[PDB]
C-alpha cells in the first residue's frame, strides 16, 4: 500500500508519495516510454489502498482502481463509503470488509456529478496540500455535500497528480497555500482519455495522432497536440488508460 502524511509535508515528501503511487499501479506494456495500464485485473488485486493522514494524524483509507486510477470509496472510523456506481459496488466486495457499516454516497464518481452535488465547479475550488488536509478532515464526519467537495480535492491532489507530471507541480507549489486550478490543469484532466487513446493510435501511424487534442498550455490560450513529440507526451502524461476501457 502507499501512505502519505500531511504533517510536515513539504513539496519533496509529496513528490515522493506521488512517485510511490505511480509505481504501485502495475503495467506490462509501455507505449512510447509511458506505462500503459492493464486492461483489467480480477479480485482484490484490482485495488490500491492509500493511507492519507492529516496534520493531526487522523486517517482514512481510499481504494483505487489500478486499471484507471479511479477513487472507489474510502474508510473513515469503522464506516466505508462507496460512490453510487457498479465498479464501486463491485469493489466493496473486496475492500473495507471489516467495516461495521457501509454507506453509498448518493452520487457517482465522475467529475460532473461531483460538481453538481457539491454546488461548485472545480474551477472555483482551491486545491493544494492544505486543502488536502481539509479534505481528509471533512471526510471523517459524514456530509454528502461536504464530501462531494472534499472528493473533488482528494481526486485532483492524488489521482490526477499521478497521471500528469504537470499537475504534481501545481500541487507542490500550493504546498503551503491553496488556489483554484489553472485552466491548463482542467483541460488536462478532461483529456486523460483522449490523450491515452491517441498516443496508442499513434503507435502504428508514425507517432502521429489520428485526431488532435486541444489544450491550454498554461500560458492561457488554445493548444493543439498533433503527435508524440509534443511536450505533453514526451514530458507530462505519466500513465496511459488502456484503450480497451474506452
Ligand atoms: C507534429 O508535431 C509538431 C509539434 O510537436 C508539429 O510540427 C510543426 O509544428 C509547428 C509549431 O508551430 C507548426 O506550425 C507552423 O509551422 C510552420 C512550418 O514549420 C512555421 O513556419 C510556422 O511559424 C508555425 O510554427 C513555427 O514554429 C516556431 C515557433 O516560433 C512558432 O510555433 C512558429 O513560428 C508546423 O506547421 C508543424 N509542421 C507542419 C509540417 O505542419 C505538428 O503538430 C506535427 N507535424 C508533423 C509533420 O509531425
Amino acid at each position: 500500500d502507499v501512505s502519505f502524511r500531511l504533517s510536515g509535508a513539504d513539496p519533496r515528501s509529496y513528490g515522493m508519495f506521488i512517485k510511490d503511487l505511480r509505481n504501485a499501479l502495475p503495467f506490462r506494456e509501455k507505449v512510447y516510454n509511458i506505462p500503459l495500464l492493464l486492461p483489467s485485473v480480477s479480485g482484490a488485486g484490482r485495488y490500491l489502498l492509500m493511507h492519507l493522514f492529516n496534520r493531526d494524524g487522523k486517517t482514512i483509507t481510499v481504494a483505487v482502481d489500478v486499471t484507471n486510477v479511479y477513487i472507489m470509496g474510502y474508510l473513515a472510523d469503522t464506516t466505508s463509503y462507496f460512490f453510487n456506481e457498479p465498479a464501486a459496488e463491485l469493489a466493496s466486495q473486496y475492500v473495507f470488509r471489516d467495516a461495521r457499516r457501509k454507506i453509498t454516497l448518493p452520487y457517482s464518481g465522475d467529475y460532473e456529478r461531483l460538481q453538481i452535488a457539491a454546488g461548485k465547479p472545480r474551477e472555483k475550488i482551491p486545491i493544494g496540500l492544505p486543502a488536502l488536509d481539509s479534505a481528509i478532515s471533512t471526510l471523517l464526519h459524514y456530509d454528502s455535500t461536504a464530501a462531494a467537495g472534499a472528493l473533488l480535492v482528494l481526486i485532483q491532489t492524488t489521482a490526477e497528480a499521478a497521471r500528469f507530471k504537470y499537475i504534481e507541480q501545481q500541487i507542490q507549489e500550493r504546498a503551503y497555500r491553496d488556489e483554484v486550478p489553472s485552466l491548463a490543469t482542467i483541460s488536462l484532466e478532461n483529456s486523460w482519455s483522449g490523450l491515452s487513446k491517441q498516443i496508442q493510435l499513434a503507435q502504428g501511424n508514425n507517432g502521429i495522432f489520428r485526431t488532435p487534442i486541444v489544450l491550454v498550455d498554461n500560458k492561457g490560450n488554445r493548444v493543439q497536440i498533433t503527435n508524440v513529440t509534443s511536450k505533453v507526451v514526451t514530458s507530462n502524461i505519466q500513465l496511459l488508460l488502456n484503450t480497451r476501457n474506452i
